[PDB]
């Protein structure tokens, strides 16, 4: 059986303070969350840029605080989402390496994500709840507020669900979890959002991952309970119809796989095996990322590691997949073979 093995480890940034990872295919770049390379550049907060081509690269500045999102989008070659606790969404140009774009959302903004459908939307969660939805053809102001259902508290996880043709759960939006609700905001023909609560209990942390074809997320969270513990559930989507024909969005467990005891949570993935047979795996972050195969929920790896995990990325560059781990100060690259 083909499978990961560990194949080098970069320093990202001596200081630490990395906390996220996104991939470029176009551009084959993989981009990690740092504070400024210290005494060299100006005091803030960007993204080391590492080529997978030559598994060499550099560092962009782009905000004041820290980072909670970053994301690529399919339709605007090289161009990263940011969102920082400085207030602001940024699109940055690996084209260009510059910030071409600024939103200030007048609130730090704790989670991003693109629209997956057919829009240059940006969706940005805020400190009070509410997710800002921003058209890149408006670079003034966002165009619709998706407010916060129950509670007023973070929005830390946006994951966009692609519309499909399957009978399971054809539709498309954007799944979205503060520290006590989560709701999936289903993206009307008319581009308008609507709200589906989900049957989830957040208390303290919850981040979705989506894998597209299989019409499935995973959200890791800890629920609302004294004593409980972090799961990662494997969902599948699912839908009734109202009387006026209208869906009620929904979804249910699969398979739960239990973790650790505390909620600062590794941003998780779920993604096809490079055997593209169609089998999914489920990576979670101990000092450990575990890889599961999602169809038998039975584990398949355990990659060891010196410090905890705080984001996984895969990514194929060359006919060749690779796995990305970060930590603190470091990101470990795995290659399938
Ligand atoms: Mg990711």
């Amino acid at each position: 059986k083909h499978k990961y093995h560990f194949q080098k480890t970069f320093t990202v940034s001596q200081a630490g303070n990395c906390r996220i990872m996104a991939y470029c295919d176009a551009l084959s770049c993989l981009v990690i969350s740092q504070p400024s390379p210290q005494a060299s550049f100006l005091p803030g907060f960007g993204v080391k840029m590492l080529s997978t081509a030559n598994m060499k690269s550099q560092y962009i500045p782009m905000h004041g605080k820290q980072i909670r999102g970053l994301a690529f989008s399919s339709y605007l070659r090289g161009l990263l989402l940011s969102a920082s606790l400085d207030n602001t969404i940024k699109l940055t140009s690996l084209e260009t390496n510059t910030v071409v774009q600024t939103y200030n959302a007048g609130r730090p903004v704790w989670s991003c994500c693109w629209c997956l459908d057919e829009a240059n939307y940006i969706y940005a969660g805020l400190a009070n709840g509410s997710i800002l939805v921003y058209d890149v053809r408006n670079t003034s102001s966002h165009v619709q507020e998706l407010v916060a259902q129950k509670a007023r508290c973070p929005l830390v996880s946006l994951s966009y669900m692609p519309r499909a043709a399957s009978a399971a759960f054809p539709y498309g939006g954007v799944l979205a979890g503060t520290l006590e609700d989560a709701s999936f905001w289903e993206q009307k023909m008319d581009f308008s959002h609507w709200p589906h609560v989900l049957p989830l209990e957040p208390g303290g942390c919850i981040d979705f991952q989506t894998e597209n074809s299989s019409r499935h997320c995973l959200v890791t969270y800890r629920p609302d309970k004294n004593h409980t513990t972090i799961r990662s559930v494997l969902m599948e989507m699912s839908y009734r119809l109202d009387d006026t024909g209208n869906p009620i969005c929904s979804c249910q467990p699969v398979h739960t796989f239990f973790g650790g005891p505390t909620c600062k949570l590794t941003k998780n993935a779920i993604f096809q095996s490079p055997e593209n047979d169609g089998n999914i795996l489920v990576c979670t972050g101990a000092n450990s990322a575990l890889l599961w195969d999602a169809a038998s929920g039975s584990l398949l790896q355990d990659l060891q590691t010196d410090q905890p995990v705080l984001d996984i990325c895969p990514f194929e560059v060359n006919r060749n997949s690779y796995l990305a781990t970060l930590t603190e100060k470091m990101v470990h690259i795995y290659k399938w073979e």
